[PDB]
């Protein structure tokens, strides 16, 4: 494997978005790394919709704005046949119909989706070095909540609340870390992004390793 992954690089990463006061960070990650393997497999990065999984992906314990699964946002899209742009179905930050009309326009689809074997640093790492992979990690501390800059370390938990979507890992000065984007705006953390403790076992730092996923477009 690599010593230095970033997706950015590559082109396969959207700008930094800002999901506001809506618990929708399950979207925002499940539509980060659709992008992703859209851009890698077809060559051309599209800005793609949160608020029509928000307002048409409803199912079981995917609620909108009420919080959800990331792997419930992938498996609409394939159910759905696809996904239409950010620019078509903007999002409000808000619980609304599904527009039909918008929900029936697709544009990109990808068709099917794995998980990562949980709390497998390496397995994880191996998987980053093909596209970005969604995760969820504990973000209900201060110290989260208040992230800068730097390498962040904790003090964080694992029983994970908050979607995010690793697009890279590298090295500096010895201390290894993810590249983590985040949709809370470019004014929280480095631009928007984190770098946070890599190779510390089990669930990884703020059990960041603990369920990670991905979506497969052949
Ligand atoms: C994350 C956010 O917007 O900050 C958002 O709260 C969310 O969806 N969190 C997920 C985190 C991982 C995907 C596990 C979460 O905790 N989902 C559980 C939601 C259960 C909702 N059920 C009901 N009945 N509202």
């Amino acid at each position: 494997l690599p010593s230095y992954v970033d997706w950015r690089s590559a082109g396969a990463v959207v700008d930094i978005k800002s999901q506001g006061e809506c618990g929708g960070c399950w979207a925002f990650s499940a539509i980060a790394t659709v992008e992703g393997i859209n851009k890698i497999v077809t060559g051309v990065l599209i800005s793609l919709s949160e608020q029509e999984l928000i307002d048409c992906g409803r199912t079981q314990n995917t609620r909108g704005c009420n919080g959800g699964y990331i792997t419930d946002g992938f498996q609409f899209i394939i159910n759905n046949g696809g996904i239409n742009t950010e620019e078509n179905y903007p999002y409000t930050a808000q619980d609304g119909e599904c527009n039909v009309d918008l929900q029936n326009e697709k544009y990109v689809t990808i068709d099917t989706y794995e998980n990562v074997p949980y709390n497998n640093e390496w397995a994880l790492q191996t998987a980053v070095t093909y596209q970005p992979v969604s995760v969820a990690l504990d973000a209900a501390g201060d110290a989260f909540k208040q992230y800068s800059s730097g390498i962040f370390t904790g003090p964080c938990g694992t029983a994970i609340d908050h979607a995010v979507t690793i697009v890279g890992y590298g090295t500096e000065g010895g201390i290894d870390y993810w590249i983590v984007k985040n949709s809370w705006d470019t004014t929280w953390g480095e631009e928007g992004y984190m770098r946070i403790l890599r190779n510390v076992g089990g669930a990884g730092t703020c059990g960041i390793a603990t369920m990670p996923s991905y979506p497969v477009k052949y």
